[PDB]
């Protein structure tokens, strides 16, 4: 039924308090909210939603929602980034399935030991001591502990303690044996660069200083650079804009995204001072501003200062290109990648190798 | 040298502005900060830090830091959770290596197209149109574009556009063929439960209602339950505390962590209204409070309301147990896990099966 909301929530939750939220909703909008707590709602939902019925909103712990999403029974949820930042990131992770958010997280639950302060002022720290405690309580006509033995949720914490688990999780990883430096897409893009060189649209010996000087003197119409370069263009005569990289074969250019980072030397005798400087001086609105006014940093990691920068169209363009690209890996094999690709590009642009032979050699260097 | 800070940062960054931050540091603390920008600092650092020298702090894009961390050259950084929440989560991800944070993220960089508004008011959207643009500019003694061709950072966005990549990333995944329901640790914990039953410390037919009534009437000293149960104990005569689950064989009990979640039915004709209710009524301080006063939610996903709850020792204990446990998977196979483990526990506790035969059968159900 359109124009109202039906909600299902389990009978052990605060469904009367939720109903009070629904009354405020109606009072503000006229839309009636009905809260129900059917038994076995988590089993009924897939059966009724598959026929296009059921409630508008279903509450359960997240463990049930991947099965619902796999069957197409859930709408993708569409919160903007402002709303997403209101909730803890790990709670969104709990409701992501196949890369999409498929629920709103509400609350984080875990079992605890609940004890009667007047019967056991000092509750047992070990399971093994509970039988002796029970013996003393049984002479008083009491028992040490009772909990639900019918639902495995309640017995699982004991089963997992010494090593039981449900499914093993394999952390995300880069496959270092698998590299895309000599595939057809890489060759196509490098061939286009070499064809511009052959056509004398560019020169293979152009380096950072040559390109910067040419652009900042008004000799070339465009350049490719990062935020650190903007300060020198500000001081030049050139009125410049910052925008998306050109597309190739209709697809976006994909710049590697770098996070400028400050590491503390493991040999440093000043680790406490380094922490203080970085946390309490550099990573402040005022600290980042002092660096940024020298040479722009780009988008910054500090949420409070980034909010002040996001307005700048140069920063907007930086983040647009960043979102089309990829974060760099931090793995040790990244330097091998860069050394090999550097040689391949210089060899191909200078005619020391074909594009194919250059990128094949780079691929062999990186993976063998 | 102890009692001062030496910083290395690349020569294209704002090292004079960083030096100004270091002057404010000295003025406040008397500790001198020296900022250097050596050439090839990213290659020199591993050579000098391996001998126990080098700078206290090194700046570079994060791609270099996994190699440093792999060689033991970086201190693990130790920000508390308050500081971590000041920076964007994906920037911390960039400086995590083998599960540890090994740098402070500062700024997010990507290349952009920089254009001269007075030479190309409408900059080209495609690479392919740049040669024709260059031809017209060359008759004016100008060129269309110049950028650094010596460093692969600048040519990679074009190489990646049609399909080039560095290393393929494999997303984290649960291995559904690999289940820990019948390993030695699971059997040990379930055997201890069965031994308590045999010893008449517990009864195999105890369910949720029986245990709740017994605890809330003062007949048993302890129970195991979640936040939703606290409201009924508040109303009872019992003075209760909430604490860590007991250990087993010296290891923590590991409760599964559930995120109470609200999904929107894909068949709902009211998806816009559902979004409004959940985002703007339920997921507010006032909305969660109305539910929480009925039956406590536990820790909540909404950062602003959770800050008000974290003070409660019951919530502290909830999160302590949660951190010792595991987040539930959301995969479709989770319901099979629960149905099979439910049968195993009830069969073993009732004597319908041995612990070994029960858990073996559950393992077979879940994985075949
Ligand atoms: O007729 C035979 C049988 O019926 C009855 O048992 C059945 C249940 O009525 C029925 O709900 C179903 O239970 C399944 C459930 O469908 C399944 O999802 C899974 O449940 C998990 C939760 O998914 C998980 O979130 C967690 O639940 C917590 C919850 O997070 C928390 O917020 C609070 O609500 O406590 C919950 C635990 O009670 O863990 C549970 C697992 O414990 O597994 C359930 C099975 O255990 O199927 C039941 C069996 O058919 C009768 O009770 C039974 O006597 C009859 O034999
Ligand atoms: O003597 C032979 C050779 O010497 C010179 O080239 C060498 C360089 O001096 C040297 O620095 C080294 O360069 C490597 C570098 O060590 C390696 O880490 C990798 O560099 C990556 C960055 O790691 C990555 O962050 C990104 O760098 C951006 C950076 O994020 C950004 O903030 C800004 O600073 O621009 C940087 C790009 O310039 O990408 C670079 C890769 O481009 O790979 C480098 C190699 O390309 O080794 C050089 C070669 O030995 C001379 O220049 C050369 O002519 C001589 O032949």
């Amino acid at each position: 039924e359109e124009g109202k909301l039906v909600i299902w929530i389990n009978g052990d939750k605060g469904y009367n308090g939720l109903a009070e939220v629904g009354k405020k909703f109606e009072q503000d909008t006229g839309i009636k909210v009905t809260v129900e707590h059917p038994d076995k709602l988590e089993e009924k939902f897939p059966q009724v939603a598959a026929t296009g019925d059921g409630p508008d909103i279903i509450f359960w712990a997240h463990d049930r929602f991947g099965g619902y999403a796999q069957s197409g029974l859930l709408a993708e949820v569409t919160p903007d980034k402002a709303f997403q930042d209101k909730l803890y990131p790990f709670t969104w992770d709990a409701v992501r399935y196949n890369g999409k958010l498929i629920a709103y997280p509400i609350a984080v639950e875990a079992l605890s030991l609940i004890y009667n302060k007047d019967l056991v002022p000092n509750p047992p720290k070990t399971w093994e001591e509970i039988p002796a405690l029970d013996k003393e309580l049984k002479v008083k006509g009491k028992s040490a502990i009772m909990f639900n033995l019918q639902e495995p949720y309640f017995t699982w914490p004991l089963i997992a303690a010494d090593g039981g688990y449900a499914f093993k999780f394999e952390n995300g990883k880069y496959d270092v044996k698998d590299v895309g430096v000599d595939n057809a897409g890489a060759k196509a893009g490098l061939t286009f660069l070499i064809d511009m060189i052959k056509n004398k649209n560019m020169s293979a010996d152009t380096d950072y200083s040559i390109a910067e000087a040419a652009f900042n003197k008004g000799e070339t119409a465009m350049t490719i650079n990062g935020p650190w370069a903007w300060s020198n263009i500000d001081k030049s005569k050139v009125n410049y804009g910052v925008t998306l990289l050109p597309t190739f074969k209709g697809k976006p250019s994909k710049p590697f995204v770098g996070v400028l980072s400050a590491g503390i030397n493991a040999a440093s005798p000043n680790k406490e001072l380094a922490k203080e400087f970085l946390e309490n001086y550099l990573l402040t609105d005022q600290g980042l501003e002092a660096v940024n006014k020298d040479k722009p940093l780009g988008a910054v990691a500090l949420k409070s200062f980034q909010e002040q920068l996001a307005k700048d169209p140069r920063i907007a363009a930086t983040m647009d290109n960043a979102q089309k690209g990829e974060i760099m890996p931090n793995i040790p094999q990244m330097s091998a990648f860069w050394y090999a690709v550097r040689t391949a590009v210089i060899n191909a642009a200078s005619g020391r190798q074909t594009v194919d032979a250059a990128l094949k050699d780079a691929q062999s260097r990186i993976t063998k």
